[PDB]
């Protein structure tokens, strides 16, 4: 069901969450003085979500965040990206440089205390109100001097909320001794990554484990030999129930942006500026790498990576595009505005009205600017890889920029045909007075040949090929470097990004302003309970249902994935339909243990109708008891229109059953440890 | 469910066909000296199925059936393809030249007649128990002589079934007077043609009407103006009551091949001969078709239709590979046989295990040249278009073909590109001395070059562009003709194919022969009740129900396709998935008229488990009542393995929902007429 909602609206949302089968009560959940399920979740690394699940500190969260942490203790000669990696004793985890996980130990109501401090800002228009550097001095204030001296691993910071209607202090406590402890190989891991990203049905299962490590009292430690496991307040109990269709599901994590509150008038920009430009620009840069990868295998060596990155945000976009296009999402936004502007009326307050206009007006001004922007971007700041060409005892130093651009996967030839077609498109849509100077060229000294302005840029730069690197230097001219097509393309192309981004930047902060009043508008006049703060990297809970859904006439997706599927998926060919074999194994014999269905079907994920975004990686999935269920790690397509309006019967939240993690630590691991220091419950 | 019956078996499947949900009586369905349903179906064109539908000789069939007419009847100023054609009356509706329909007005089992007439034929291994000739000459002696002048629009055929252990006498009548009444638009008919070929959810319309004329007195007449509508003994009444999960179905028409009774040694050459290699070398040629046609925007034009028609058994090929690969079908083959031969062993009979070791024996025997046969038809005779150049006033008469070859939609860029990816293939599994004469020159004067040896080929034939075509002659040197490198390689590679032909051809009959004694085993062992005999172009009857299927783990198909998916699918710019404007007109308003369902939703298609293959185009489907409910017109690509093991859990009969062909009539067509003359109940 809709939203990500404030612990603090936890008693708003109560009955509501009990309606759809929560057993728990309240207090066990989030409660302000005590201990509840909120101090079992942690923020891991920075962006992901993870979750406690032993009392010796053990975290569980999605092999996607604990990629980097693998990668890192991997060699070709213990390949433990390829193979998993399972430390057999508490003395084989490994640790992890610059690694943390932050626990919110307290949230608190600031608003008061904060509008009052506002009130010594003079100027109506300050963006203060907003600032991270003001609300950090706030923050720090309201602490108290000595802070730190008295509470060892903690921290503040105050956040905004509602479009600076409301504020909260969170208190954190941060480790950074965690370690690595166990991760499935990568072919069960990252199963179907590419091919099946943002897709249900799916398959993957994305876990990592680590655990935290401190002081003999629990204290936040850095890495030393004499840290001991963190023997925490609370951890998740974890369910071998498993899931049946309807079933309440929750979850708690840190989501990182949504745009509830957009007007019509930024719909109809996110279109038709923002994921229009971005489809056409990446769909002609795919195309062409495609074509060039299909053609030569050397090719889809070096650039499949590159193109997996690309389809990444463009399959987003599709994805919202089709929302906008055929679930109403316009029209929503639409109503909530004059829903609000009758309201005002009759209140006799023309306030709501005036930054509904003001909004629909700053959108309006700036249209042809960020279509500048959004070309430039799209079109050749991420488009063309020779725009991030290197730009000038030096020469050693240019030669190393130049190595990483001319690096072991790129191909001069692939980036020259790329460039032909994005600049064509570019050149199409942007005119000759608003050009970054360089392409000018193309008109002036080529008679509108793209092709050979292209070839004379690679002809002539001294970046065009290794050898003409390496007779620049060797004989250096500077001289020839001032005129260096490459050089001066480069050059001109960031200056004209660069200056959009300076003459849009002033257009963000009249809609910032009015969103204010526009949500202190809604929020007066139909209160919160229906109306969630839009995500900021903060704490919230999401609650729903396991239930499948229908993506087109005729078609059914049910809840539930299984063994069954991945086994139909394998390709032993292609890297991401790799089946393990001692998983193959368990499969043949159907060694499931106690981790599968009673009808003898083995599951893999689920889905439910939670409101999840980017940040939720990790999250912990529960039942109507608190117990551990799952482990969020995508959602579908379908549902990305769901950070503007969220679709009930299309956005699911994709979730790997933790049957099958326990599945996998056992069979495919052997790491029998980890599942008797936890505690596995019926 | 399962099998292709005879109209002779109903009787043994009558008990069967009640436990799925048969109302009617026997005698209704079918019976052999009065009026049943059969006397409804007509087999129409020489391939596909048809029905009576109205007291005045309206006939239904699937637009693909009815395409040839329609388009010879279209004009650019009258372009009944694109826009549909409704005669408004009966005096407009159009004559087709060449057109028949064939009712079978009896059957008789004349099995003992036939087997005491092949007594004569003194050697036991003479193939006339088969042979067209010689049963049609067992007919024509039955029917006696002046048949033919006593029974006007007459005929008589005797055809084998069960290997040669059965034998059934079919009399038909054949109308030449066939008249076009009324087509929808091909955006309907097609709609998604190729793109959803062999696909369900399917979502076209696929249907033409026809009417039978004929004497004052019914008897077929050749066409003329003093022709009237034939009367008929039997018509479908049309349901408006629908379909439903689980409803009772069944249809009757024309299957034209099975291979029910193939050995596991059979099945395992369909696989690694017939199918690896149809998939392996239409995979290359359109490979490289498609990345030419992408390339440029004339050679879609030329190549959309070859290509489109090479995937066509391409699909069907891999998914009978996926049969043979995940559901088991050289196991059920493998049980079938080693039944029978345990069985023998107790009969103290060896001839049935001889029978299965004769087919084992042939199979293996002609290995290599069946491979080589492939090879040459799939990569050159069908897969280079310039395998059937032309092979020499008579200059004139070669021009003719040169310019049929090298057409408007014929490109040599494309057809060398094609050619030199097929030969590569071709050579890599065709040993040298086992080549096509002319394509030892790749290896022995152009060093293993085939691009240089494809070149050469257009740079010197005479048939290699116009302009070297016209200066041949022009001045024709006869002389250079016979040197001609096309011509040469033209020649090579179709005596290469005949002469495989040739030798090929005489494994076939001893396998005929064992499969005789085979199926006769087999029937003696288990009765016919649950073996039915091969499809062999006759009338036939399957039952089943309307139900989906699950094609993957956690995916479902329903049952019945609706209009809310034509719309979803709408695409103006793709042919395939133009949406009509007076369908999307209608579908807006919901002017469905009694055509859908309760609940407001526009039925389009359906699926049932019926048991069809190539034939059963046109096919009535009949509900409980007999009454039609629908018309069949593809089957699904998970199912095509069916002809050789049917599958429950897969395959299916893809079928145009009759409500929604009365809505397109009455709401595209307004030929108000049509639904008035029909016998349309509830
Ligand atoms: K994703
Ligand atoms: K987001
Ligand atoms: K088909
Ligand atoms: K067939």
């Amino acid at each position: 069901d809709e939203g990500m909602w404030l612990m603090q609206q936890l008693g708003r949302k109560y009955a509501q969450m009990k309606e759809r089968g929560l057993k728990m009560k309240e207090y066990d959940l989030y409660n302000p003085n005590g201990t509840s399920l909120k101090d079992a979740v942690v923020l891991f690394d920075g962006g992901c979500t993870g979750e406690v699940v032993s009392d010796r500190g053990l975290v569980l969260t999605n092999h996607h965040c604990g990629y980097d942490m693998i990668q890192a203790h991997s060699t070709l000669e213990h390949n433990y990206l390829e193979n998993g990696f399972w430390a057999m004793r508490e003395a084989d985890e490994l640790p992890n440089k610059d690694i943390s996980v932050v626990f919110i130990d307290k949230i608190e109501d600031v608003t008061d205390y904060v509008k009052k401090e506002l009130k010594a800002i003079k100027d109506p228009n300050s963006m203060d109100y907003l600032s991270p550097k003001y609300l950090q001095k706030l923050a720090d204030k309201k602490a108290g001097k000595n802070f730190s001296a008295k509470n060892p691993g903690l921290s503040v910071e105050i956040k905004a909320f509602y479009g600076g209607n409301l504020y909260l202090m969170f208190t954190k406590k941060t480790y950074t001794d965690v370690r690595l402890v166990g991760a499935p190989p990568s072919s069960i891991g990252k199963f179907g990554a590419d091919t099946d990203n943002w897709i249900w049905p799916r398959h993957t299962g994305d876990f990592s484990i680590f655990r935290i490590y401190a002081d003999k009292n629990g204290n936040p430690a850095p890495y030393s030999e004499d840290n001991v496991p963190l023997k925490p307040k609370r951890f998740f109990n974890i369910s071998l129930g498993g899931v049946q269709e309807n079933d309440y599901a929750m979850i708690m994590g840190f989501p990182g942006t949504t745009h509830r509150y957009f007007t019509a008038s930024e719909v109809d920009e996110w279109k038709s500026i923002d994921n229009d430009i971005r489809i056409r620009m990446r769909d002609i840069r795919q195309g062409v790498m495609l074509r060039e990868m299909l053609a030569d295998p050397q090719i889809k060596i070096m650039y499949s990576a590159k193109y997996a990155a690309s389809q990444n945000a463009y399959k987003r976009a599709i994805g919202a595009n089709w929302a906008i296009k055929t679930r109403g999402l316009r029209q929503n936004k639409q109503a909530m505005q004059d829903r609000l502007i009758a309201w005002g009326a009759k209140q006799g307050t023309p306030r709501y009205e005036e930054a509904v206009h003001e909004i629909d007006a700053t959108v309006a001004k700036r249209a042809d600017l960020r279509r500048r922007y959004w070309m430039i971007e799209e079109g050749i700041i991420r488009g063309i890889e020779f725009a991030r060409s290197p730009i000038p005892e030096a020469i050693d130093k240019i030669r190393t920029r130049y190595s990483k651009f001319a690096n072991k996967d790129y191909s001069a030839e692939v980036d020259k045909k790329v460039a032909v077609a994005m600049l064509t498109e570019y050149l199409k849509e942007i005119p000759y007075e608003n050009l970054p100077l360089h392409l000018r060229l193309v008109k002036d000294r080529f008679a509108g040949d793209v092709q050979a302005y292209v070839d004379d840029i690679f002809a002539r730069s001294v970046f065009g090929s290794e050898a003409q690197f390496d007779a620049f230097a060797a004989v250096p001219s500077v001289e020839k470097l001032a005129e260096d097509p490459m050089v001066l393309f480069a050059s001109s192309v960031f200056d004209e990004y660069r200056k959009l981004y300076n003459e849009l930047r002033p257009y963000d902060d009249p809609i910032l302003r009015a969103q204010r009043t526009y949500i202190a508008g809604l929020l007066e006049m139909d209160g919160d309970q229906d109306q969630f703060p839009d995500a900021n990297l903060t704490l919230r809970f999401t609650y729903g249902q396991v239930k499948g859904y229908s993506p087109r006439d005729n078609v059914y997706y049910g809840h539930q994935t299984t063994l069954d599927g991945v086994m139909e998926k394998e390709d032993p060919d292609n890297w991401e339909f790799v089946v393990d074999p001692k998983l193959k194994a368990v499969y043949e014999r159907k060694d499931f243990g106690r981790y599968a269905d009673r009808s003898g079907r083995m599951p893999v994920a689920f889905c439910a109708t939670t409101h999840t975004t980017g940040g939720n990686s990790g999250s912990p999935v529960m039942n109507a008891n608190g117990e551990l269920i799952g482990l969020n790690f995508d959602r579908n397509w379908e549902g990305v229109g769901g950070d503007i309006q969220y679709l009930a019967d299309y956005q699911r939240s994709i979730i790997v059953d933790i049957r099958y993690v326990l599945l996998v630590i056992d069979k495919v691991g052997g790491c029998q440890r980890l599942l008797d220091e936890m505690n596995i419950v019926p």
